């Protein structure tokens, strides 16, 4: 047998950071939850318990919060490559670090109409990520997305013509209830390095916010013919803006919403246009995905 | 053996309704997840196969969505008091329902500025609940409660003098992070039946509003001596203002954030004054209770 | 206003205990999480700001580890009650202990059919759990309960003549698949200290097995007329088993599989005697509770 | 713009099968949750709302049921190739079917010592579970799995002789708990079409039977150098046992469990040799993986 791919550290290392301004006041809080993996010439540990090519799991969790103190953790694009910079330079025979970044709203306060200088409230469970792959030789590879971010809308979503065969049971509609769980990732063009990661760090958190902008705009104005043309035009609109942008994966599930037939019952009307009350339904769900790129 | 207590029912029953403005096209939606539990003359169904005393859980699944066909579904008090009131009035042998109604937030979106006239955000996993027991001849008692509103402030927390002895380790501070998931229940006075809930009806939202505003506004402005301190400062001010309130009660995790020392790494300072990282802790925390009440 | 209640302490302490047996070389390991919460005289800690009351969770975490080190663990009735006498004992103004719990299977592994001397599986998600309260001058009262036993019959479980009426649309049935997670609770008579409990401690363990042995029995032999008189029949043959519990109490979710119907493809037969392929419901769910006591 | 990739289907998909035997009167239930996506001649529903080529996902769910209605559903790696079959030979323009199943645990009950005919335990979260890739033109690929299997042993693991450097504050042991989920894959050469699936059908219990004995012996015997060298030992095993596994991947999460100094506590001694109570991690945790292969 031989060993072909291996790697190893340490998940799930929560780390708050916070920023105080002298001047103002005003204080400015940070949470992510952080997992570092790395690649090396590192064989011998698995086929011969030769720890000497191990960088300790333990080891890795105080590097990550010793880099957090000495540098920025925003954007998380920024902190991401810094991170695995560090392992890929510090180690002769580490050759690629794997960096993933979960950032946890922190929502400043508005109190009595004005914003507290140190009071933060956790709106949704909405996620902003990065994965970030440092490979020697080989650049710096980031993925940036969204994840959790939950919308319905009760009208103005349609799907008919689709194939009918000896499977199909459902009916055409022209008015349903659309939710959803929006996952979308953006791919950066590949980064020569730190510098390069450094010389586009306003376009991280711009194109965040294009990406969370366009996603909800969209999902609200589109008279939508499926998940599937929707996402679509979602993806083309991030693409057009932002040139650095390789390319746009969405993943959707579809989180239904059935309507309850309530005739049985003193000829109740519940249906159709007389819609009123729904079932959500936990389970199943469909699952939609595409991933565009350019011509 | 005798049966000294029995309750049966349906929960996790899902429900979503919407309204819709024929002149404005304006929609709006709800959607809860309700629980009703029945009592009564139904013991023979234990000890002696006696079926025929059992409404169906299925049956109490079919009701709820009739009622709320039939009935608003807002605010949730009134909702959930129409339900029991049903159980009661239709069954002979029925004497106490219990109806626990969770509220799930969905939020008008606002696009370019505006609020979008079918579109919606889950901002937050942040309840509205109810619990409500209608017993025949003895009224109806309604807890309100508000849950899963997680907050964070990163200064003006202290904890100091408080008991120390052999068993003590915890240093005392002037200055920490403050950070818990508020639980806060208002139980209303008795109402007699339906129609004096009806009469009400206005001081359900007012009142969830007022205890949202007033936990969100001391915890961000209180110079906080402890947990304890902060939430009887609360509960004071609820109970000032709405007086068909006879208690509230706080319950709220403490959940630590600590300082990570890293002074044996270049002496690198990191605790008090300078204290910028911290470790978030998933386990264990302090869990603080209290029930207020009129003197 | 007025404190009308309060309780404080530390939730979720998780912790392991192992006993290595230096003649045999076997070792035993425990794992449990732990909470304790106080009442007292502590009104002033909420009112006045007055932390020289508080005995700081932080210390109740360190006394939960130390008890550990100097006690026995098992059965947790005798933990529990040793460490919520510890509180009432220790500290004037501290007269109520509250402590809960839930111990995690750790049960040695067979290899080669022989049980090996330290190694061990999580077999399940079954919990032992005990409810403790430490009362001054009121005694210690014990309930013990078994949580998150998942089981399922396949037929042998009817559900016919129950009430009929215009909200009733559930089929009677002769035979159905029943599945539940059991909770059941069994209430000690009062112990007026620790010697008392000390002099019953066998009694913990044999009660704990008579409750999980007499549930499956009775769950796979009864032909069940309802969830209701099944578990009746359960609690009664504890009672009559163990003369020092006063009450037995079930919570039993109802968790549906429904029958598909399949006979629109080509007539396919799936219902009634013909159902081999059923679709299990996540929610909702019926939920049967019953307290059983003696004469 | 263009579609550079896209799938779609069900998700969540919940099924449960009952075998009855008529002779002997004992009955075997199956339950699952399954996905299955497709891939195809699809991309204009995306971009051109262009739905006659979208199988409906409903139209996939109904299929899972009337395939699971009319096939054996275990072994589960038979069942995914009949289902993933279908759905490419069936749609001339659909080219490519993922299937998952996540194989649930129904243990038949011992009653008195003897096997009970239609009674089932839920005995632990552990899962057996596939991934079935059905490409057309190029055959099925399998991936079996099991995962959720929790082990721990409390002696008889070491780490020692890793990288030490100016991060590094982790001392070295020569006796710690080990403690981890195991997620253990293994993946079978290429199958030319359900035929030659067929034909190993045997094998398939088999193997997972060895991986999973060959799992759990390892683990409790090896005096472990690092969760690496103990992990290769395994995947080497069973490469040894089976000719017609290609790789064997395992991803372990490293569970600590800390040692607690209660010395500042009367001198009292819980270290090194001293060591009985312990301190569970639910965060963060090391994770180790690799994939074996043949020279
Ligand atoms: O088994 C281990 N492997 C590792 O890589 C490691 N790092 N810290 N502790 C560890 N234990
Ligand atoms: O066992 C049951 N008990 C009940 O009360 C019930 N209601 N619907 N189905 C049921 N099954
Ligand atoms: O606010 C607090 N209240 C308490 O009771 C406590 N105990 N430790 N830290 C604490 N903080
Ligand atoms: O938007 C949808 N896309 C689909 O592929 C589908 N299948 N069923 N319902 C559906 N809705
Ligand atoms: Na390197
Ligand atoms: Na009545
Ligand atoms: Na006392
Ligand atoms: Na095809």
């Amino acid at each position: 047998s031989a060993v072909k791919a291996a790697r190893y550290g340490k998940d799930n290392v929560r780390v708050y950071k916070v920023h105080k301004d002298e001047k103002t006041g005003v204080q400015t809080v940070y949470e992510m939850t952080v997992c570092v993996l790395l690649e090396g010439e590192i064989e011998t540990s698995y086929t011969k318990a030769d720890n000497s090519v191990i960088v300790a799991t333990d080891s890795i969790k105080n590097t990550i919060y010793i880099t957090a103190k000495q540098n920025p953790v925003t954007p998380p694009e920024l902190f991401g490559s810094i991170l695995g910079t560090h392992f890929i330079e510090k180690y002769n025979h580490i050759h690629a670090a794997h960096v993933n970044i979960v950032c946890h709203r922190w929502t400043r306060m508005d109190i009595d109409g004005k914003p507290h200088p140190h009071s933060f409230i956790r709106d949704s469970e909405e996620k902003r990520n990065v994965q970030v792959d440092v490979v020697e030789g080989k650049g710096i590879d980031i993925k940036s997305s969204l994840s959790g971010l939950t919308v319905l809308k009760s009208t103005n979503s349609q799907f008919w013509g689709f194939l009918r065969d000896e499977y199909t049971t459902l009916k055409e509609t022209w008015d349903r209830i659309l939710s959803t769980d929006v996952d979308a990732t953006w791919q950066w063009k590949n980064f020569s390095g730190l510098q390069e990661v450094r010389s586009h760090v306003p376009k991280f958190d711009a194109t965040w916010a294009t990406a969370r902008e366009v996603t909800l705009k969209t999902f609200a104005e589109d008279n939508s013919a499926s998940v599937q043309a929707t996402m679509y035009k979602m993806a083309e609109q991030i693409l057009a803006r932002q040139q650095l942008i390789e390319t746009v994966e969405y993943s959707l599930p579809n989180k239904h919403y059935f309507e309850i037939d309530l005739s049985w019952h003193k000829g109740l009307q519940n249906t159709g246009k007389n819609a009123e009350v729904f079932a959500p339904q936990s389970d199943p769900n469909g699952l939609i995905k595409c991933t565009v790129g350019r011509s």
